[PDB]
């Protein structure tokens, strides 16, 4: 059972053992492409890369890099698309990758600024009458409506195809309290958000995979994605006290490395789903 793990782990506070213990484990797969001179400049970290099987490849012929990379759950019946925080250069790359693999949903759980620098590029239209146009990819990105709330901002947009003039209404979920550093004290406003994100239809199999990002996409993002994973396997499995949230990080790290960046954040992590736990094993 987890909650038994959880307090032995805490009360020995032997959280940074258990974590090197996953960073030992951990798969490392090629990062071939990431790594050519031609990419240097669309990674914003230069030790944060895709691995080569899983990445996505846009449908570009002079380059299909991004890092970004497919996080396949097979069990969970779960995909998602983790990737770093666009750079003033990828932001037509970015947008190109949302409309090419037909996501619904971009999850976003950095602000633009932290600590005094810049962590992201400000890659939507912060007014309705000023929308956005990324040349490079032949995209039009229009604000629609913006729904601001203490914890988190959901925002609708529309994607237009300037090519074949289509459109698609994309949600923009956005996290705007996690902390400058450490965790949230408690999971409950990342727990309400990530259920905000379920309501939607974004994480649904009708859809593209959801695109989730950070700063460098392996630490809050994988915060985000494995939270969900696991309360998922929880609902779908005869025995709820099967789930073994190290087993599952260390799948999702064969598709991504780094997922889960400090000790705190695996803490946080158990705790979201321990608390989520109650809230899908009936409570109305
Ligand atoms: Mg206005």
């Amino acid at each position: 059972e987890m909650e038994k793990e959880f307090e032995q782990i805490d009360k020995s506070g032997s959280w940074a053992a258990v974590y090197q213990d996953i960073r030992h484990e951990a798969s490392d797969f090629p990062c071939r492409v990431a790594k050519l001179p031609k990419n240097k400049n669309r990674n914003r970290y230069r030790d944060v890369s895709p691995f080569d099987h899983s990445r996505i490849k846009l449908h570009q012929e002079d380059n299909d890099y991004i890092n970004a990379s497919l996080i396949k759950m097979e069990e969970a019946q779960r995909s998602y698309i983790l990737t770093q925080g666009p750079l003033p250069n990828t932001c037509g790359h970015f947008w190109e990758m949302v409309w090419e693999q037909k996501s619904r949903g971009v999850v976003m759980l950095n602000r633009v600024m932290e600590k005094g620098s810049l962590k992201c590029a400000q890659y939507w239209p912060q007014k309705e009458e000023k929308e956005m146009i990324f040349e490079d990819t032949n995209l039009k990105l229009t604000l629609i409506s913006e729904d601001i709330k203490s914890y988190y901002t959901v925002r609708q947009l529309e994607l237009e195809n300037l090519t074949t003039q289509e459109t698609r209404e994309i949600l923009h979920f956005h996290y705007t309290t996690w902390p400058d550093f450490g965790v949230p004290e408690s999971p409950a406003s990342f727990l309400n958000f990530l259920f905000k994100v379920r309501e939607s239809g974004s994480l649904s199999p009708e859809h593209g995979p959801v695109v989730v990002h950070c700063s460098a996409g392996i630490g809050r993002s994988g915060t985000f994605c494995l939270a969900d994973t696991c309360l998922l396997l929880m609902d779908k499995r005869k025995d709820p006290s099967s789930v073994d949230i190290k087993k599952v990080l260390l799948e999702m790290r064969k598709f991504r490395m780094g997922l889960i960046q400090t000790a705190d954040q695996l803490r946080f992590s158990y705790l979201a789903v321990i608390e989520g736990a109650k809230f899908i094993m009936g409570d109305s």
